[PDB]
């Protein structure tokens, strides 16, 4: 909580200057021409892998789409299949990431029916491990691939760069990282390479520092808004969690075009943090019932008349914020979404009340019963509603109605979110771990392992709903939902990398 309002206002990064923006386009063009001279399919796959891990993929989307669509037209050729675990795993991962259909049978050549997978090459095992997280439900080869690669990678810590790659893949696979999170670490790895493209490296450093400067200017505006509402002065527990909230919004939508999306997400997460503290710490059951009814009615006159003192400003801050949110969308694209966004906030508030009633009743629900309410209380359904309404123009009515129908992809992504957040609880109200221990008798350590395995199994379900080209949700909308879950995976590992992401530039 060191990055207060005064610190954010004092920042003055250089990379908002016009000379850097000019050198950026000068690099983009000279990088696009160099992409043309990458004709080898494996070199093309490694180019896409470098572009994505450097944080530059959104600057070359058509060029990446051309490479992958041509490799997909060729991968059915007779001599295309080669007995390389690294190359086969890299192609499998990239094509499945971008929605192209690839069968798990591309790995059967490396797997003996009786002994399993036969490999000792670390580069291929590491690539196969990352490809296993793109598995679908019931792909026994991919599940067996994960068991083989996971065991082998844990044995890597019974030269020095090998052990680090093994540790990073085990704590956070590529499929579970947001793009810009791994940008800084991979830029250093790419710099130390011999075959590195020097213009690609300079572009990655220049774009990273420009992104920080854009976020810092957004934080100045968001910091002023938070200071104006004065919630931190009225509630001594409303500690400034603004930079932490912006960190989540950055992971949900990092691109500069989503500035308003990040602003609404940051303020919403900050309000959720304050409201959550009221529902499971400071509020009494009667106070929480009134606050829930006030949210349900969405009536400022009723709320000012019936709410306790410390809840009046907390409600009116949320009330005005959401109504200004609806006004902005109405001014921007003439779409009325007040009923939708208000309905989503009430769903979270009612989920908070269910947990509050369970705590006072000293009731320990079954894990399945807890996750049904817990997937809403983790704000998954609300955050994707906020992300779509603040990050899409034009808003599609049928696409918004699909999110309101409680689709399966929101159902399982929110459960992973809830399970991952509950894993952040210390060994010292029952959560996922306690409900699972009470239900199976397993120890806390074993329960954590089984819960960690549940998330990986639920990601298989999400991988199916993401590849379905027939849902009303576009590919951009689904990335909001996945990046939210990916941020939960990232925050569980780092609970200051937030400071090194927003305020610490890459020395050019
Ligand atoms: C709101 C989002 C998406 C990100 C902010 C970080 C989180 C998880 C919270 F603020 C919720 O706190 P808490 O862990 O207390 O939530 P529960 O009380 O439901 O466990
Ligand atoms: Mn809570
Ligand atoms: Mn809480
Ligand atoms: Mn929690």
């Amino acid at each position: 909580s060191i990055w207060d309002h005064d610190f954010l206002q004092s920042l003055n990064s250089n990379y908002t200057d016009e000379t850097y923006k000019r050198r950026a386009e000068e690099l983009k063009g000279k990088v696009k021409t160099a992409i043309k001279d990458v004709t080898e399919p494996l070199d093309q796959l490694e180019l896409i892998d470098n572009l994505q891990r450097l944080g530059l993929a959104y600057h070359f989307e058509p060029e990446i789409r051309n490479i992958l669509r041509n490799i997909h037209n060729h991968n059915k050729d007779y001599n295309w299949r080669k007995e390389n675990l690294y190359a086969t795993s890299l192609e499998f991962r990239l094509l499945r990431q971008h929605g192209y259909p690839v069968s798990q049978e591309v790995f059967s050549g490396f797997k003996d029916d009786k002994v399993g997978f036969i490999c000792d090459d670390f580069k291929g095992i590491l690539s196969l491990h990352e490809a296993s997280y793109y598995s679908l439900e019931g792909e026994s080869i991919m599940e067996e691939a994960w068991q083989f690669t996971s065991k082998h990678l844990k044995e890597m810590m019974i030269d020095v760069f090998v052990a680090e790659q093994a540790k990073r893949a085990l704590e956070l696979p590529l499929h579970w990282k947001a793009p810009m999170l791994e940008a800084r670490w991979f830029i250093h790895v790419y710099e130390k390479r011999e075959d590195k493209n020097h213009l690609l490296l300079e572009l990655a450093k220049l774009e990273f520092n420009t992104l920080q400067a854009i976020y810092q200017e957004e934080l100045k505006d968001i910091s002023g808004w938070w200071k104006d509402t004065g919630l931190g002065e009225k509630l001594s527990f409303a500690r400034n969690r603004l930079v932490a909230s912006f960190l989540w919004s950055m992971g949900i939508a990092f691109e500069p075009q989503f500035a308003y999306c990040r602003r609404v997400l940051t303020i919403s997460i900050a309000l959720i943090t304050v409201i959550d503290d009221i529902y499971d710490v400071y509020g009494t059951l009667d106070e929480l019932e009134i606050f829930t009814d006030a949210v349900a009615r969405w009536d400022i006159n009723y709320a000012l008349k019936h709410l306790p003192g410390y809840m009046k400003m907390c409600f009116l801050a949320l009330y005005n914020f959401v109504n200004e949110f609806a006004y902005y969308v109405l001014k921007q694209q003439d779409f009325d979404m007040l009923l939708s966004i208000k309905h989503a906030w009430l769903g979270l508030i009612q989920a908070y009340l269910v947990e509050a009633k369970w705590y006072h009743s000293k009731y320990t629900p079954k894990l399945e019963e807890y996750l049904e309410n817990g997937l809403v209380s983790i704000t998954g359904p609300l955050i994707i509603t906020i992300s779509y309404l603040s990050g899409t123009n034009p808003i599609i009515k049928k696409e918004l109605e699909f999110l309101e129908s409680n689709p399966d992809i929101v159902h399982w992504s929110s459960k992973i979110f809830r399970l991952q957040d509950d894993l952040g609880t210390s060994s010292d109200v029952p959560k996922s771990i306690q409900c699972y221990m009470h239900e199976t008798g397993a120890s806390e350590e074993v329960a954590r392992e089984h819960i960690k395995d549940m998330m990986r199994q639920m990601w298989k379900k999400v991988n199916a709903y993401t590849a379905d080209k027939d849902s009303p949700l576009t590919r951009t909308t689904a990335e909001f939902l996945l990046n939210l879950v990916r941020m939960s995976h990232f925050m569980y590992l780092h609970g200051d990398v937030g400071f090194t992401l927003l305020f610490q530039p890459i020395p050019l």
